[PDB]
């Protein structure tokens, strides 16, 4: 799902970093 600026509301919250290679594509 489209991510904002990291792990925010993704799979932990805006704290842990994730693998973002494409616009709105953060894979944690």
């Amino acid at each position: 799902f489209f991510c904002p600026f990291g792990c925010a509301l993704v799979d932990c919250g805006p704290n842990r970093p994730c693998r973002d290679t494409g616009f709105m594509s953060c894979d944690c």
